């Protein structure tokens, strides 16, 4: 049954060819679940690894991917509450040490020696991997793999984001790049939540698709010259929170100044190099806060994917071969691929 | 008994000479009280008032003031639960529309149309001044007034201010600046709501005073080469919470490395045109949040005052008349002055 | 235009004979509003006022009613904020001293010196009635005053209520007689702040009422004869919180019973003379929270009814004229009356 | 060297002779440490696992003991975090499945397969016992094991208790039974939380260890005829937190009664068959919360022993051998014991 060859995508040297070669398969450790994978989410956090752009030192080689779902094939001499045939989901946190204040208090990302999937550690770009079974996700049983795969990172990301806005139901939350991959995940978990929001994207489309995923208000930043004057109309002052999913540091600077007086800016993207230059007097003045958020926690991480069972939450994806995962790479790195893509590890 | 002559300070026209001359008394609106200024502090924000560098428009001519303690002498036909001979307390907000969404929630500072004492309102820097009676504070009876009108700016701003930080009791505080006029109060306020204080301050007797105001770590910048270091190895990995009382780029900058991963960095002062430029990918990653804080509401108020009475708050002040006020703010603009001022409006 | 004449239900005697007589019009004060009351929604609070069965005593000759809409044709010389022919909606609280520690902090009726309209203050069982500016609730212009007369009591109440059983959105609350007056409101409210809603009432058209008004699941306790095992089934372990809206005790023991651990059971209705006699063994090995609720505050009125505007709250109601209130107060001593009355002024 | 026999208390039947006999050393699992106990704590629920008074069976024969300390001379092959020499403390809740919904939130104490010591897993009432990693407390170095003994279950206990009244800096908290021994370390705990102490009890030397303990304000219960009056004027009002140390009814009713409005009563102790039957109309006027609490999680534990490091909290402690606790548990049963007492197990 558990083989003892496997297939994935592996890079020997940073920024190398990526090959997709026959590999061993890996052996699971006492607290480690053996996952024979079925469907991996590609991420931008894939070249990054691949590149060597992050300070942390890369193992090689390594098999990459940290949105993985599958099933759960072998298990260890101390995984405690799981069973042969459950599904698993493989994230980026791939285990940590359970004996510091961080994990105590439930920020187990922050742990000195924490593993990461597709990093440190064999990601979920092969058939079978190995994870930690306290850090593992339940996925629940008769769902479709390949739609949970893209909620495994993305989703428990834009959850914890609102989490952090720190809103109340019937409160503005302004969603930049509303249109986007990580953008339309935000408006369907904060609508589920009971929040009003409100989409700044421009394009084709875009508009049609906002409205079609619960959304409120859209301003199209393309026939928009002021965007701070119409987010300070549209939500009687500013919106109570924002949720910065562009990168870009005019978009942070604007969405300084059209957030209400006490209220929220949530970071999310990490483009390094990039800096939040505002001006403090208005912070101070009209007690703003400015927030970062990084991976959610197993508690963030069920409630999220209760939403998506209860079906509030959805995300159409396209689903490719793990055969045509290096072009796929290629096309990340040019900047061109659109959609979010899944890939199949069976073919 | 209420005469019809005082004295004040009053700027018939702005950045002009502060002439102390006799005026009219004013008379007490309906939810007015009129107090007999015994003793007013003397703020930076007066010498903003006095050049026009802040944003909003001054009225003239107008006696400036915000932190001034007396006696009710009169009050309106309105106020509810005020006597003649009580203790009052006129601060910054001196008065809001009690009608809107933020003077409900408690935010009265950013209501639209707010009074501000020495800016938009007669202030104290007089003998008889008017107040609104619900914005008022009440000052215990038997107390020095004296010694409780630097509390009523600079102690509720500090105490918001270590209520904005989140922080539990035995955790650690940075306070930059632990040693000067804010910061000293700052360190007092922690050190009652059980926090552990680390202050940063370079200069001569500035450790003895830390220590004599029950400081427990003292990092002098002067003999320190590397300050993140330092108290990354005091406070274990970094402090909870990082209260700037600085209002240097470089203090705040390096204000966002030594906090510990989901900290909180507080910022109290406001120099109009400075900027926190600062790295997004650390914030993102260890989960910091930036809050500015401005004045703080009521409750604060009443609360700071309670510390002050259980004697746990003190603040060495020197007294001067107000006769001499034209000259002291003078050396406030050439930047002489170094701890407290109290005028006397009696001499 | 404004009248020296007027017609309401009068009681001179505590318990006597409610009359319909020409009585004096109301002239405004200082910070009082002169409301021009369109419709009055009647409670059983009133039949209370009636009785004299609560401890305060009260004001006679009295005009009863604690739920008015209408539109202000008189303000007071101090009045901030209200405009001549805004919509005004008169609450329990009618008055307090604002310069309080209760009055500081928002919980405004715990105030020594309350008002309470009804009770202490005439109240909305009339055409002309006054009411305190700032505890006025801002109705906005446009929406029928029928309608809102309804969630100026039942409305805030659930919905602060819901918000002190601290959920969050995805959790499970149980509301006990959901097909009821204040069971119907909370089931609306709940469902539009994000939660699931579990109804346990009992009755002919109850359960499809329950499924047109938005509820998940429902338990007939008239078809079911153990609830707790039936609440503990449909949940996964229990109901995160519990809203009471059931006076009988019975249903308070199930209701601690049939909570899920670290949850919380809000108490509304006030039977004077009930007890809630649990086991503490349970409450403090499951760490259960019992806490209790009564009318709102400021905040909490302008956020339920930014709820009704937005149109996800609604209230099955007649209009029956004030000529016939003296009856329907009969018939709610009898306790044979079924929905909520709202009762029109001008007939 | 580990050896094969070591010595401790058994009790074979349910309320059965304790005795000390020679028993085989416990071979450790892949994920728990062998700590060799040099102090344990006796505590009230190790009778109560001798009697069988609690619903949940006992495994025997068993080795009773919940809060014991020692170093650990063995780790498993899993262990992460542990070094050899390491200071250990054994608490009540061993270690459970760190998978279902009670482990991820923290509340890893309301878990289906959670294991109790000295009651389903070997206590610490011997030489050598076996523990969780992930659940054992750290330790500091160079502690005396004797005085952290008795501060693994109460301490524990009361600082989530103080935690759970959510209460501010400042603000009163009344400890029912603060001359006792759970009551001693409450009063500590509060007063280096930054709170002011009232202390209800009744006897010869309390009010002096009260006032030595750091305690504000004491009430005699045996000189004060009525204890509400007292402690409603004692706090200008009522106490904003109210600990209930004493398990009588009498105490908890007055204890819903002398709390300030919108406070907190937090229930500690556990009679099996005992009842708050108090008034629900009082508690829902004055929206009054009763919290019950149990033992406390890792972060709790890591905050507490902090606190005894620093140096706040003490406990005077009487030490005896372990061979005389088969009496010391008669003392205990016929309700004769002062004091805390701690078992060398060395003698
Ligand atoms: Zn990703
Ligand atoms: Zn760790
Ligand atoms: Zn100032
Ligand atoms: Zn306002
Ligand atoms: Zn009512
Ligand atoms: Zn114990």
């Amino acid at each position: 049954s558990i083989p003892e060859t496997q297939k994935g995508v592996i890079f020997y040297e940073s920024h190398g060819k990526l090959e997709y070669k026959d590999i061993p398969v890996p052996k699971p450790k006492a607290n480690e679940l053996l996952i024979n994978v079925k469907y991996s989410g590609v991420c931008h956090t894939d070249l990054h690894a691949w590149h060597g752009d992050w300070p942390l030192p890369v193992k090689l080689p390594l098999v990459g991917g940290h949105e993985g779902a599958g099933v759960v094939v072998g298990m260890g001499e101390n995984v405690k509450g799981w069973k042969i045939g459950d599904y698993a989901g493989i994230k980026w946190l791939n285990g940590s040490c359970m004996a510091c204040e961080y994990c105590e208090l439930g920020n187990e990302s922050n742990c000195p020696h924490a593993d990461l999937s597709g990093y440190t550690h064999d990601g979920s770009f092969q058939q079978y991997a190995t994870a930690d079974a306290v850090q593992a996700a339940h996925i629940p049983q008769g769902t479709d793999l390949a739609q949970v795969a893209p909620i495994l990172c993305a989703g428990i990301t834009v959850y914890k984001a609102l989490k952090s806005a720190n809103l109340m139901a019937g409160h503005w939350v302004a969603i930049s790049g509303a249109a986007g991959g990580l953008g339309s995940l935000a408006v369907q978990y904060a609508k589920a939540m009971g929040y009003r929001v409100l989409g700044i994207d421009g394009g084709e489309g875009k508009e049609e698709l906002f409205r079609s995923i619960g959304g409120e208000v859209f301003i199209d930043f393309t026939k928009e010259k002021d965007i701070v004057g119409a987010v300070l109309k549209a939500t009687d002052g500013g919106a109570h929170g924002v949720i910065n999913v562009s990168v870009s540091e005019a978009a942070i600077e604007a969405s300084t100044r059209y957030v209400r007086a006490n209220g929220t800016t949530v970071l999310v993207g990490m483009p390094a190099g990039a800096k939040c230059c505002s001006d403090v007097f208005n912070q101070v003045v009209k007690s703003i806060s400015i927030v970062g958020s990084y991976v959610g926690n197993r508690a963030d991480t069920r409630e999220a994917l209760d939403f998506f069972a209860r079906g509030l939450v959805k995300s159409p994806i396209k689903v490719v071969g793990l055969s045509t995962l290096p072009e796929i790479y290629e096309k990340m790195e040019k900047g061109q691929i659109v959609g979010r893509y899944v890939v199949d590890t069976s073919k």
